[PDB]
């Protein structure tokens, strides 16, 4: 069932930089094979693969998407399920269907459907996830994002009865905007948030936000991550869905022993509350691995994966 699925996604990684910028290699990250078995044998379960198909789909209807860059997404699911791994396949950014879900919706649903009807045979290590951080005019009215997250399902069921289906909140996947969160009567989806509380310190020097927050920003942990995973883990109980906390993590411009507590700190308690995860993210700006070194960032993969329970 989709308990079981939600704890086989357990630990994982996102494969930022990649995939989801204008193309592969644009924000730093083209992918390499060798990515699949070095992330498996660090511990980790699932590669979720962030992916954004507005720069490689027609504009005009029927919307088709390259054929190069499908074979290319083809190419990482295989990779990774061949080598073991689960992988979650999203939608990712989309800046025409965040500023207006209505006239982006036909070119959304057609996305959708080519992406569910070329993959609905793969196994059930393969998640698909709706709607990255859904933001612009679903914040303003939440509901626009259930009526459309709604559609998108019906579409994915047409091909893929039964795989799972990932679905956050507006927000940009914003835990408390879970209140507002409406699902359908569907047995098999899994309810995701992100989690970059205070952003002021996991976003510092990020210069794609506007504002840029300033650097030179510690951490320690108080109470506000148990009171977050708490709140999340009463909604998910009171609507009987299981969670996927599908992004975490700091950015390089904090010191590394504020973003190895901060990492740790919410690792422990995404485990404590059931949370499968993905951190944010493999290789680049946040990254646990380093390929100009060819070297893993210990403090801060041992932050994910720790050699004992309460380390
Ligand atoms: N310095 C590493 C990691 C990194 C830091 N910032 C990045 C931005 C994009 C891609 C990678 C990075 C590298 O060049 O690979
Ligand atoms: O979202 C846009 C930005 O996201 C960041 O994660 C990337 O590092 C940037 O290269 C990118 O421009």
């Amino acid at each position: 069932g989709i308990v079981e699925l939600n704890r086989q996604l357990g630990r994982g990684v996102n494969l930022g930089n990649a995939l989801e910028a204008p193309w592969e290699g644009a924000w730093g990250v083209r992918l390499e094979e060798g990515f699949f078995e070095l992330i498996r044998e660090a511990g980790f379960k699932t590669i979720r693969l962030p992916v954004s198909w507005t720069h490689h789909a027609g504009r005009a209807a029927p919307y088709t998407i390259d054929p190069a860059f499908f074979s290319r997404v083809d190419w990482a699911v295989t990779q990774a399920t061949r080598r073991g791994l689960n992988i979650v396949v999203n939608v990712h950014h989309y800046d025409e269907l965040n500023a207006n879900p209505q006239a982006e919706e036909a070119r959304y649903l057609s996305i959708w459907r080519q992406i569910a009807e070329r993959y609905r045979n793969q196994p059930g290590s393969v998640y698909f996830e709706l709607l990255n951080e859904p933001h612009g005019r679903f914040n303003d009215n939440p509901q626009l994002w259930n009526d459309l997250l709604a559609k998108a399902l019906r579409v994915v069921r047409e091909s893929n009865p039964s795989r799972a289906v990932i679905v956050g909140p507006v927000g940009w996947n914003s835990l408390w905007r879970l209140s507002e969160l409406r699902l359908p009567d569907d047995p098999n989806l899994i309810v995701t948030f992100h989690y970059y509380d205070p952003l002021e310190f996991t976003h510092q020097g990020a210069e794609w936000l506007n504002p840029v927050p300033p650097t030179g920003v510690v951490w320690h942990q108080q109470n506000a991550i148990a009171q977050a995973m708490e709140f999340a883990q009463r909604w998910a109980e009171q609507n009987r869905r299981p969670i996927f906390v599908g992004e975490f993590g700091a950015y390089e411009k904090g010191d590394l022993d504020s973003r190895v507590r901060w990492t740790g700190a919410v690792r422990s308690e995404l485990e404590k509350r059931n949370f499968s995860w993905a951190y944010w993210e493999f290789a680049a700006g946040f990254g646990i691995y380093d390929r100009t070194t060819r070297q893993w960032r210990t403090p801060l993969l041992k932050a994910l994966v720790p050699e004992q329970p309460k380390l």
